[PDB]
């Protein structure tokens, strides 16, 4: 079987992407943030503290005839940005773009951090990293992808994120009309539970390509591109007036500047991020200082190929017994 669903940016800056997901019987449709950097499927629900819900669509397990409470199970997650949520666990039927999994663990939020409350457009997360990172206790639960794997035509999913535009998540098949050229595959390490891979280098604008190994994770759940301080310094040095701002928390640049492109290596192939993708707009309304889409990973501890990088490519998440990542231009 296969599934295919349209994913849509939540605002004019592509801060995140939401994808409709059908949960329960009869279907309750929630718009979830597909996150290859985490492994929990959790949703705003009728159990969420009422003051922490502000416009989100909630899952109501009592109205689903297929929902079953998972006795004694709880969950608690903290994300790298300081966000967190926690609650109890149901199992229920979950469908993505026609692809149905029965008995999927649906984690019901009882408490969420303020960053989720203030994001009215995101009803939850759908984790797509490896199941070893799932936070359900005492019995760890499998991701949607892991549960669907056996029934998929091919054990893959693909991410085709749009620049200021809708895109597609496909499960079980590779749409050969969605990219140009060939797909270049590269090795994945699962030792930390992430889709972790090694980029072969980078170039700034039309500059010389620098061969250098950059270990990082492919994370649809993170907005920006987080790279080592040396790389990020070389990029912003080519932008007149750009500087690292402690009060803002990263590199900013005069909004009148034109940004150079950024190239990253995948084996012998090259993925080019257009400079316009790196502009995240004024730091505050009316400001002439703009926030950069490439930032240092030094404070984070890991390099992150977030949406800024992934939306420049067609990305194959190959969940075969030896997993690989595929990148193609589009
Ligand atoms: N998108 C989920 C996520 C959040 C944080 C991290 C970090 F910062 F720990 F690497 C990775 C993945
Ligand atoms: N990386 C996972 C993640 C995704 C979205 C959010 C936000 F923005 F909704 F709070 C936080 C963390």
């Amino acid at each position: 079987s296969t599934g295919s669903a349209t994913t849509t940016p939540i605002d004019s800056l592509d801060d995140a992407y939401i994808t409709p997901v059908q949960i329960g019987t009869p279907a309750q449709t929630l718009n979830l943030d597909f996150d290859t950097g985490s492994s929990d499927l959790w949703v705003f629900s009728s159990e969420t503290t009422a003051s922490e819900v502000d416009g989100q669509t909630i899952y109501t397990p009592s109205k689903s005839t297929t929902a079953k409470l998972l006795s004694g199970a709880t969950w608690s997650i903290s994300y790298g940005d300081g966000s967190s949520s926690s609650g109890d666990v149901y199992t229920d039927t979950v469908s993505v773009g026609g692809l149905t999994v029965t008995g999927q663990a649906v984690e019901s939020a009882k408490k969420v951090s303020s960053s989720f409350t203030e994001d009215s457009t995101i009803d939850g997360l759908l984790g797509l990293a490896f199941s070893t990172l799932n936070t359900v206790s005492p019995t760890q639960q499998k991701t949607f992808f892991d549960n669907a794997k056996a029934s998929l035509d091919s054990p893959v999913f693909t991410a085709d994120l749009g620049y200021h535009a809708p895109g597609t998540y496909n499960f079980g098949f590779i749409d050969t009309t969605a990219y140009t050229g060939s797909i270049t595959y590269t090795a994945v390490s699962t030792k930390q539970g992430f889709w972790e891979w090694t980029s072969t280098g980078y170039a700034v604008g039309s500059g010389t390509f620098k061969s250098t190994s950059i270990d990082g994770i492919a994370d649809t759940g993170t907005t920006l591109l987080y790279l080592p301080a040396t790389v990020v310094s070389a990029y912003w040095a080519q932008v007149s007036g750009a500087k690292s701002s402690s009060s803002v928390g990263g590199y900013v640049f005069p909004c009148s500047a034109t940004l150079p492109s950024f190239t990253f290596g995948v084996g012998s192939a090259r993925i080019v991020i257009p400079g316009d993708y790196i502009d995240f707009g004024p730091i505050s309304t009316g400001s002439s200082s703009c926030f950069g889409g490439i930032q240092s990973s030094a404070g984070i501890g890991i390099n992150i190929f977030g949406d800024v990088a992934l939306k420049a490519a067609f990305v194959v998440f190959n969940g075969a017994t030896t997993p690989t990542l595929g990148f193609a231009s589009k």
